[PDB]
DNA sequence: CCGACCGCGCATCAGC
DNA sequence: GCTGATGCGCG
DNA sequence: GTCGG
């Protein structure tokens, strides 16, 4: 937290661009700035020496330099100040609302917590389970909950079919003393590249998981892509724990790598390694990294045996999870 | 300058 | 019903 | 908003 004052800074300034002028790469240049800088091993004492960090421009520099002077921006208390935008940014912390929707409501006259209580009618399914949990989606949760969810998940599903294989991915995976949510990467050996074996290999899991009760709601629900809620269960006479999300991704076996490489991230590395990728005449999904042609068509899957054989096609050192937190 | 900025699953809607 | 666009969300 | 060519 060496520069967390501009970083903060830098952090709200993305999320006003994304959320209230929809501007979508002014919202990843402030991200990506944030990132470098939350990454840079020394308290900054200029907007020169920011600038000298590849993502860092000229006006990012100027705010810089009035944040260090004066420890606030002009641009920020006056958006602060703002009714619309203040009420826009709010309404998308529920999940479920974006940009969109959240303007579509303010201009409904639908700006406050209270206002969406009232109006559960006009929400979609994803946002009426959002509105329900939205002040336990906001907290996070401790690696020690983590560590019991976990238990949970791989056990369960080892009772479905021991030949499923779970892997926690996401923050967990990099290490983090706490996390925004669960992320569970999931494979069978009936579903590959080249054939699915078994139907519902999804379902049975988030079935059973349900019939445990440790899933409570679903936000949405594919053949290979689960989202919802969960809960840890708790004792006689103790309180509850609060309502988590939990994200399953269903990704075929021979395609693991590829799978893991994305579900474990960040959102920030998985961006900067994709674009280098492209840099190097690759392109990079969760399934598989493809050669590009000399006219930039994708070719046909490469042969990867680890997340390793990835950064290798890229010319880059390996970098274990743990040190991909951008 | 300026185009080029990752990549994709699921839900919802318009148009047919 | 299907296809395509869009919104939202995952990392 | 940034920056590579
Ligand atoms: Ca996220
Ligand atoms: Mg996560
Ligand atoms: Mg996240
Ligand atoms: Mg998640």
């Amino acid at each position: 937290t060496l520069n967390g004052g501009i970083t903060d800074m830098l952090t709200e300034l993305a999320n006003f661009e994304k959320n209230v002028s929809q501007a979508i790469h002014k919202y990843n240049a402030y991200r990506k700035a944030a990132s470098v800088i939350a990454k840079y091993p020394h308290k900054i004492k200029s907007g020169a020496e920011a600038k000298k960090l590849p993502g860092v421009g000229t006006k990012i520099a100027e705010k810089i330099d009035e944040f260090l002077a004066t420890g606030k921006l002009r641009k920020l208390e006056k958006i602060r100040q703002d009714d619309t935008s203040s009420s826009i940014n709010f309404l998308t912390r529920v999940s479920g609302i974006g940009p969109s929707a959240a303007r579509k409501f303010v201009d409904e006259g639908i700006k406050t917590l209270e206002d969406l209580r009232k109006n559960e009618d006009k929400l979609n399914h994803h946002q009426r389970i959002g509105l329900k949990y939205f002040g336990d989606f906001e907290k996070r949760i401790p690696r020690e909950e983590m560590l019991q969810m976990q238990d949970i998940v791989l056990n369960e599903v080892k009772k479905v079919d021991s030949e499923y294989i779970a892997t926690v991915c996401g923050s967990f995976r990099r290490g983090a003393e706490s996390s925004g949510d669960m992320d569970v990467l999931l494979t069978h050996p009936s579903f590959t590249s080249e054939s699915t074996k078994q139907p519902k290999l999804l379902h049975q899991v988030v079935e059973q998981l349900q019939k445990v009760h440790f899933i409570t709601d679903t936000l949405s629900k594919g053949e290979t892509k689960f989202m919802g809620v969960c809960q840890l269960p708790s004792k006689n006479d103790e309180k509850e724990y609060p309502h988590r999300r939990i994200d399953i991704r269903l990704i075929p076996k021979d395609q693991y790598y590829c799978g893991v490489l994305y579900f474990t991230g960040s959102d920030i590395f998985n961006k900067n390694m994709r674009a280098h990728a492209l840099e190097k005449g690759f392109t990079i999904n969760e399934y598989t990294i493809r050669p590009l042609g000399v006219t930039g068509v994708a070719g046909e899957p490469l042969p990867v045996d680890s997340e390793k054989d990835i950064f290798d096609y890229i010319q880059w050192k390996y970098r274990e999870p743990k040190d991909r937190s951008e």
